């Protein structure tokens, strides 16, 4: 695989020139856009670009985005025609952010998919003849006034020929038929994922999903669905409640006919006392689990390890709605040691120092410092120039001349389970809308609880008590969160009812003691030991609905 090795060494050594070339490739055709004309960028000139083009947040350039979303010519901001939009997890004052998009995003994405396939096969053997049980989902598109579809990045891929006509090798070979993957009903599709996977269990040499929250759900759903799956296996008939015609036709063929011996074989595996190692006992030829376990997904590692008998957890890719950033070049590492190596062909990257270790104002990709934290700044192929990503990364090293980054967190996010990234700003709002029912009927922090599936939000409050009021304080707190939450909470089942746990009096003063025992009360708490002081000063619990 000499082509790959060469390709990678080239990418990682020539970082500076590739970036400078990329920048020219983006700027040159865009010099007559309204946006670039405004900032006097009449030619490729790197210092003029850095001097005169502003660093922006989503909010700074929103009037431009709204124009294209509403139907105005793409050439306001990009001479590469905007053919759609990406719906970000991140929000802007309630609404999801809508990033401009075209097929360059998928060119980059498929480049990354091919690259990471080569990285994986270099290190992991025994996968080239098997298939993957990948829990992949399509979310249905939202329509814009322009007539262009807004989708999630990964659905932008599934709904395209980049997916339909993908390469014909092991890495693109799944136990599930494409129809299952394309099913907009994810409850139906996940059931079918499991069912097709069980049918073809011996062939499974890997499993996973984009994020670890989803792999966890696949296993929890399996636990709650296995008797039904096995009946379908026994009979050779998919269950009637699956409405999707594509799933109906496609899964029926995988089933093929009554398999009462395979059903018994699976029933007997599932009936063991413990669920420990279940993934590997049902799919014994699995070599790894392919899923993101970095950032807030790290909270799922022990559970993954429990179900998977310490199969390697390979966390390959760091990407976003603005752009795909890069990959993990050391896939067999532990999750807490995962760094992502940005690829210089993805977009032109700058970085804003988030600490004292770098006193510069903004720096190029090749100038970032070891141990230093930065916020990435992206210039891409769809009309984004020098936009803040609102993530925080830490430089852990350099692979040749390619900086490697540990993902620290998304700026301002206090609560995450699954897809939702609830910002502090969202939590103030809702806890202002709870203060009303407490101001009429009759401090605070939060934790993300994933001890049960589905994970759920926990808010501590500092007030017997009625359960009209406090139950309705759970409700308003939920209903004032974002559409990502609500899709996760009401449609997908990735999130259960928000919990309100009332603190004792003085707990919200002896909490000012907590980090004193280390002012500003945290609106989230991760510290296991400080979860202790909270969990023992609860006088009552209440939930949403
Ligand atoms: N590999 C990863 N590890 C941790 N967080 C990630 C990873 N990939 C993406 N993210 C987070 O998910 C976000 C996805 O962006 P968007 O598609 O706009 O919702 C990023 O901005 C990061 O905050
Ligand atoms: O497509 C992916 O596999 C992916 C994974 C992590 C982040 C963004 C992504 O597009």
């Amino acid at each position: 695989n000499e082509t790959f090795e060469k390709q990678l060494k080239d990418l990682t050594s020539n970082v500076k020139s590739i970036q400078d070339n990329l920048l020219e490739e983006i700027i040159t055709p865009n010099t007559k856009t309204e946006y670039l004309q405004r900032f006097l960028i009449d030619r490729f000139d790197k210092e003029l670009f850095k001097k005169n083009v502003p660093i922006v947040s989503y909010e700074d350039i929103k009037p431009y985005l709204d124009r294209v979303v509403n139907g105005e010519s793409s050439d306001v901001i990009s001479a590469r025609t905007i053919t759609g939009f990406l719906l970000s997890s991140g929000t802007s004052g309630g609404a999801q952010k809508m990033m401009p998009w075209n097929n360059k995003y998928l060119d980059n994405l498929t480049f990354i998919y091919d690259l990471r396939m080569q990285v994986i096969t270099k290190h992991v053997k025994g996968v080239e003849e098997g298939k993957g049980m990948m829990f992949l989902f399509t979310k249905q598109e939202s329509m814009t006034p322009s007539g262009l579809p807004a989708r999630v990045a990964t659905s932008s891929y599934f709904k395209s020929d980049y997916f339909k006509n993908r390469p014909s090798n092991w890495y693109y070979s799944y136990t599930s038929p494409d129809e299952v993957i394309l099913c907009p009903n994810n409850t139906e599709s996940l059931y079918c994922h499991l069912l097709c996977g069980l049918v073809q269990r011996d062939e499974v040499v890997r499993t996973g999903s984009i994020f670890a929250s989803v792999m966890v759900r696949a296993i929890e759903v399996l636990k709650n669905s296995w008797e039904e799956l096995c009946s379908n296996i026994r009979s050779g008939h998919l269950s009637n409640w699956v409405t999707d015609l594509g799933c109906q036709n496609s899964v029926s063929l995988v089933l093929g006919g009554p398999r009462p011996e395979l059903a018994d074989t699976i029933e007997e595996i599932c009936n063991q006392n413990s669920w420990k190692g279940i993934v590997k006992r049902l799919w014994p030829n699995t070599k790894y689990i392919e899923t993101v376990v970095t950032g807030s997904m790290g909270q799922y590692v022990p559970m993954l390890n429990y179900y998977c008998n310490d199969l390697p957890l390979v966390s390959t890719t760091y990407g976003s709605s603005e752009t795909t950033f890069g990959i993990n070049l050391d896939p067999l590492c532990k999750p807490e040691d995962v760094s992502y190596t940005f690829m210089p062909n993805m977009s032109y990257f700058e970085f804003i120092p988030m600490d004292g270790g770098d006193k510069n104002d903004v720096v190029d990709l090749e100038d970032v410092k070891l141990g230093c934290t930065y916020e990435p700044v992206v210039t891409n192929f769809a009309g984004l120039y020098r936009m803040r990503v609102g993530d925080i990364v830490l430089v852990t090293g350099f692979y040749n001349n390619a900086p490697q980054f540990k993902f620290v967190r998304r700026e301002n996010v206090v609560l995450s389970i699954d897809s939702d990234k609830t910002n502090e700003e969202d939590l103030f709002k809702a806890v202002s809308q709870a203060k009303l029912v407490l101001e009429s009927s009759g401090d605070f922090t939060s934790y993300a609880d994933t001890s049960t599936f589905p994970g759920h939000y926990v808010v501590y409050l500092e007030v017997e008590l009625d359960e009209e009021a406090l139950s309705t304080c759970c409700l308003v707190m939920e209903e004032s969160l974002d559409n990502v939450y609500k899709r996760c909470r009401f449609k997908d089942g990735s999130i259960g009812p928000l919990e309100i746990r009332v603190v004792r009096q003085g707990t919200f003063d002896s909490l000012m003691d907590f980090f004193i025992s280390q002012y500003k009360t945290p609106r989230c708490i991760k510290s296991g030991k400080a979860l202790q002081v909270l969990e023992t000063c609860v006088v009552a619990k209440f939930f949403s609905i």
